Formats: structure tokens, C-alpha cells, sequence
């Protein structure tokens, strides 16, 4: 738990989001800050980032019990990439592969730790500079038991279909190569600059499309091998789709290529 003496926020507003300081031994570390049930989704989300511990995963600074309830991370600085790409078209393609990159190798961590996070979107990567990217974003997220090899989705809350593999629609298993599946369309996402996946189209639309064999298209200027990797992704059948370690590789062959 932290001290709230130590806790210094901005009135501007980022429930409720804000930018603070906090006061670490001796430095001031930049932190973001959720202040609020919506409680157990945010315990929920404590509980898995404090076994988390990767350059590429949002760091947990820690909890604050004070006139509020506050959960409080280092900051990510230049925030959601979807936003971020929407409002910055000029970034090169390389630069893309450079983020999603470091997304699947934060992933790739997550999976050999065997947590699922259930929620892999571009509005849940922040962007610390132009050229780092984190992981954001654990409400969902579950820490698979020793004998599985996947979480059982039984009571009904959010559930972004747009980001779902058919398995989690069909049976309501979500597994590292489910993540797989969502890490797919964020790819998507940020070759097309942080459009949204699937424009216009409901969730039971999306599901049909899919399994007639369809997918979305190559965004424009995106290259051929990222699209192919996003259409591999993709695969139906959850056994013969990759997981991150192949998905890591794969990305890190052709951006250093
Ligand atoms: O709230 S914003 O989307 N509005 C513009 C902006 C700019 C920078 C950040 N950076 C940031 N960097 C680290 C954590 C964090 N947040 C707020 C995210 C909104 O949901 C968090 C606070 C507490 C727990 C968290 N988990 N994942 C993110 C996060 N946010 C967030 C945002």
C-alpha cells in the first residue's frame, strides 16, 4: 500500500483518470491514476500486475487507500496508441513494426507466465515515447491455473467480440492463443492508424463474416508480411494458430530484415 502523504495529483483531469507524482526514495516518479463493483475490477487488475514485471507491460506503482480509492501506475506518457496513430499519420511503417514488436514480446512474457489478458486492443497499449509501447489495461485479465491451458469465461461483463477469437465466442475459452487472435487486429489497428476493426458491422455480423473464412483487408501501405502474419493470426482453428514465441519471431526477423 502507499502513503498518501507521498501522493501529489493534478487537478486536470486525464471513473475518473489524473496525472500525479509520487515520491519514490529519493526521486519524484510520474505516475497516471484510476480513482474511483468497478472495485473488483480494478483489485482485479492490481492482483495481476503486481506478479507482472516486464519492460513492456504498464508497471503497478501500487494501491492508495486515502479520500479515494486509487490505483496508481508509472505513466505512459503519450497514451493510447490507437489515439496517438489517428493523430499522428506521419509515422512510418517501421516505426509500427517497432511497436507491435515490443507488444509481442510483452505478450510473449505474459503467455510463458500464463496470464491471459482478454482485452489486447490498441486503446490498451501506451506509448511511453514514439518508439516504446506497453501493455495496458489487466481488468480481464486471468491467471491461468497450473492445470490449464485456458480460463473458463463464465459470468456475463464487457466482452469485445471485434477482438474475439472464435473459440472465446463459441466455447468461452480464452487461452495465450486467443491473445494471439486479439494481437491480430491490433495489428490492424495500427497499420491503419488506429481505426477501428470491422467498421459498421455488429458483433454477430463480425462472427458470421468469420466463419465463412473472411477477413479484413491489407490497410493501405501496410506491408505484404505484416499482413500475412496478422492473416496467421487469424487462424480458425485455435491448435494450429500460433503462439507468441512464433508470432515474437516472426517480428523480429523482419524488422531487423
Ligand atoms: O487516460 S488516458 O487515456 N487520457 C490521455 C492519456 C495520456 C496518458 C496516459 N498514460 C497512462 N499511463 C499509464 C497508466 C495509465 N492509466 C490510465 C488509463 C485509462 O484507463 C492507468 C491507470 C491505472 C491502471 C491502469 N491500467 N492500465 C492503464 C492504467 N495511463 C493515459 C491517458
Amino acid at each position: 500500500y502507499l502513503d498518501r502523504k507521498l501522493l501529489t495529483l493534478e487537478d486536470k483531469e486525464l471513473g475518473t483518470v489524473k496525472k500525479g507524482y509520487y515520491q519514490m526514495k529519493k526521486v519524484v516518479k510520474t505516475v497516471a491514476v484510476k480513482i474511483l463493483a468497478l472495485k473488483d475490477e480494478l483489485l482485479a487488475e492490481a492482483n495481476v500486475m503486481q506478479q507482472l514485471d516486464n519492460p513492456y507491460i504498464v508497471r503497478m506503482i501500487g494501491i492508495c487507500e486515502a479520500e479515494s480509492w486509487m490505483l496508481v501506475m508509472e505513466m505512459a506518457e503519450l497514451g493510447p496508441l490507437n489515439k496517438y496513430l489517428q493523430q499522428n499519420r506521419h509515422v512510418k511503417d517501421k516505426n509500427i513494426i517497432e511497436l507491435v514488436h515490443q507488444v509481442s514480446m510483452g505478450m510473449k512474457y505474459l503467455e510463458e507466465s500464463n496470464f491471459v489478458h482478454r482485452d489486447l486492443a490498441a486503446r490498451n497499449v501506451l506509448l511511453v515515447t514514439q518508439h516504446y509501447a506497453k501493455i495496458s489495461d489487466f481488468g480481464l485479465s486471468k491467471a491461468l491455473r497450473a492445470d490449464e491451458n485456458y480460463y473458463k469465461a463464465q459470468t456475463h461483463g464487457k466482452w469485445p467480440v471485434k477482438w474475439y477469437a472464435p473459440e472465446c465466442i463459441n466455447y468461452y475459452k480464452f487461452s495465450s492463443k486467443s491473445d494471439v487472435w486479439s494481437f491480430g487486429v491490433l495489428m490492424w489497428e495500427a497499420f491503419s492508424y488506429g481505426q477501428k476493426p470491422y467498421r459498421g458491422m455488429k458483433g454477430s455480423e463480425v462472427t458470421a463474416m468469420l466463419e465463412k473464412g473472411e477477413r479484413m483487408g491489407c490497410p493501405a501501405g501496410c506491408p505484404r508480411e505484416m499482413y500475412d502474419l496478422m492473416n496467421l493470426c487469424w487462424t480458425y482453428d485455435v491448435e494450429n494458430r500460433p503462439g507468441f514465441a512464433a508470432v515474437e519471431l516472426r517480428l523480429r526477423n523482419y524488422y531487423y530484415d
